[PDB]
């Protein structure tokens, strides 16, 4: 466990055994859903690092039951505030089983949920409790932006590294062009610049030291894409954490946490 996934390395994938190694890389195929792979991830970490199975969320669930107008759900993404919204409202999370995934359908009705569907929302809890001296916590997540660390990315490292290694991944968002180069594919450090915005949820799974082409001694983040097994390294790919020096803006633009309580079990 520590010797996986500690301070200065983690890479759960190695541990063939570990909850985490057995929640295969998806495919959201051609819809802009990634907010709700990346989201939806999130919560199957959560869950394996308080003793649960490694069972997949149905995407497709909750990309199809929302209260409110009618909604682009295939060409349009959303956001992981919207994620924690849809749970608050439906109270259930089917398993990928009971209604699976195919971009296709995403945008048809809401189904009925049958009596032998699991629910892997079952007392789970998105905390909104009002601890700090201020009146900003208890949204039921926590977002901090690369831009508004830029003085201080020690921090916003030490930051993610705390929370892979304390709920096993975070959410992160990048702009999809960046991945887009043919070099994404294969096994190297990528080493890229991001841009004033993104548009891609991804997650953050891990992360190493590495020197880099130049002989220079630098780190790397372990992301986990949603474009199925055959994209860049096995579905994930390694980014370096700062980047070139020249860059404006961080190749990670964010990072969001789910706050939530979820018994051991
Ligand atoms: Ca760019
Ligand atoms: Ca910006
Ligand atoms: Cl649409």
């Amino acid at each position: 466990d520590n010797m996986f996934c500690n301070k200065e390395y983690c890479n759960r994938l190695k541990d063939e055994n570990n909850c985490i190694s057995n929640l295969q890389v998806e495919d959201q195929g051609n819809c802009d859903t990634s907010w709700i792979f990346a989201s939806k991830y999130h919560l199957e970490t959560i869950r394996c690092m308080k003793g649960y199975e490694p069972t997949k969320i149905s995407a497709l669930y909750v990309a199809n039951c929302y209260k409110g107008e009618h909604k682009d759900r295939c060409d349009e993404g959303s956001s992981p505030m919207e994620f924690l919204q849809i749970i608050e409202d439906y109270g259930f999370l089917p398993a990928e089983s009971n209604y699976p995934y195919n971009y296709v359908k995403v945008g048809e009705q809401c189904p009925k949920v049958e009596d032998h569907w699991m629910n892997l929302w079952d007392n789970g809890k998105i905390l909104h409790n009002k601890n700090e001296p201020n009146s900003l916590d208890g949204k039921g997540y926590t977002a901090y932006e690369s831009e508004r660390f830029h003085d201080n990315m020690d921090a916003f490292v030490k930051i993610i590294k705390t929370e892979v290694m304390n709920k096993g991944s975070v959410i992160a968002y990048i702009k999809a062009e960046n991945v887009m180069g043919y070099e994404f594919s294969g096994k190297k450090v990528q080493n890229l610049c991001g841009d004033d915005t993104a548009d891609h949820a991804v997650n953050i799974v891990g992360y190493g030291n590495y020197v880099n082409s130049e002989g220079e001694k630098k780190s790397y983040w372990i992301v986990r894409n949603s474009w199925g097994p055959y994209w860049g390294d096995e579905g994930y790919f390694k980014v370096d954490m700062y980047g070139p020096t020249h860059c404006h803006f961080n190749f990670i633009h964010s990072v969001v946490i789910f706050n939530v309580d979820l018994p051991m079990n």
